[PDB]
């Protein structure tokens, strides 16, 4: 195969930014360069990195998700939401190393280490999954896929829907339920859109949002018991359901909702 470049999760691989896009007003996706144009990053679809740097005198670590994936020679994408200082009350100080990440500049480098998580999506369905750190993966394959994500969450679906839509062998469908504060905070909605227009037949698009707009034809407010049974598959064909985004969502929005419309909990996995 092509050259990797997280051989060993513990070793720390420092890798220079080389292009930074808006998504939107807080959100950016930031490209790096792998050591060598050939390079792959060695990612598992499914898994994450985490970023290292002393920030402030202090050891920040991070996580992220790329949405590149190993068909991706010399560069891996992370999206990333900035929380900017002296913007909201109860946090004025804006958070650590996202806003490291948007202060540097084409050129500079931050440590990558990796990869980690305890999924794996081995294509066609086919999705590992351990228990938990110390466990075996069990092997659970799938017609078809939930997901539910909010806001920077959508990073680990899209590599999932990704992975599955470049294989036009890999008939799983997918029915992602999309939660953001605005309209404007919809993130990659241009790439979610596309994929929607070219692959409907695999992948079913629906969105939530806190504050909805004039005309607004999805949905309006936190996720909630309708969104799950109109916007997932039905319990009675034994989805997997994903889901990702702040720990209230899972705990108070998705969990209840997923138990009163009734998917068993052995179906679930919370990134
Ligand atoms: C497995 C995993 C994968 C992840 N992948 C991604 C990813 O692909 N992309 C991504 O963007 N994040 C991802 N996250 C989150 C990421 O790890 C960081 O937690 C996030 O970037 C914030 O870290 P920070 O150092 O900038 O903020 P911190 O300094 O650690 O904490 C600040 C916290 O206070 C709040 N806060 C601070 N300022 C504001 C503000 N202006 N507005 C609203 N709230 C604010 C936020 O909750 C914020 O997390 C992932 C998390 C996990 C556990
Ligand atoms: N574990 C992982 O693999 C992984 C990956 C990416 C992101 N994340 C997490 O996803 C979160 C993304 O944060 P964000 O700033 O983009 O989200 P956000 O604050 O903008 O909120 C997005 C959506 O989350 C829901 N939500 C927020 N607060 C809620 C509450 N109290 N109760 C019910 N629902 C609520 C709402 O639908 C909201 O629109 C972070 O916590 C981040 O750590 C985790």
């Amino acid at each position: 195969t092509p050259a990797i470049t997280l051989e060993n999760p513990d070793i720390k691989y420092p890798l220079r930014l080389i292009d930074k896009e808006v998504v939107n007003h807080d959100t950016r996706r930031f490209r790096f360069a792998l050591p060598s144009p050939e390079h792959i990053l060695g990612l598992p679809v499914g898994q994450h990195i985490y970023l290292s740097a002393r920030i402030d005198g202090n050891l920040v670590i991070r996580p992220y998700t790329p949405v590149s994936s190993d068909d991706d020679k010399g560069f891996v994408d992370l999206v990333i939401k900035v929380y900017f200082k002296d913007t909201h009350p109860k946090f004025p100080a804006g958070g650590k190393m996202s806003q490291y990440l948007e202060s540097m500049k084409i050129g500079d480098t931050i440590e990558f280490r990796g990869p980690n998580g305890l999924l794996v999506y081995q294509g066609k369905g086919k999705f590992a999954i351990r228990p938990d750190k110390k466990s075996s993966p069990v092997i659970k394959t799938v017609k078809s896929v939930g997901m539910i994500a909010g806001g920077t969450g959508i990073t680990p679906m899209l590599q999932v829907i990704r992975a599955i839509m470049k294989d036009p062998d890999d008939h799983t469908v997918c029915h992602l339920l999309f939660a953001n504060q605005t309209e404007k905070d919809i993130l990659l909605r241009p790439e979610l859109e596309e994929l929607r227009n070219e692959h409907s037949a695999r992948f079913k698009l629906w969105y939530t949002v806190d504050r909805a707009p004039e005309a607004w034809d999805y949905s309006q407010g936190f996720v909630n018991e309708e969104m799950i049974r109109d916007h997932l598959p039905p319990p009675e064909e034994e989805p997997l359901v994903l889901m990702c985004g702040p720990p209230p969502m899972i705990q108070y929005a998705c969990l209840p909702n997923l138990e009163r419309v009734g998917h068993p909990k052995e179906r679930c996995f919370a990134f």
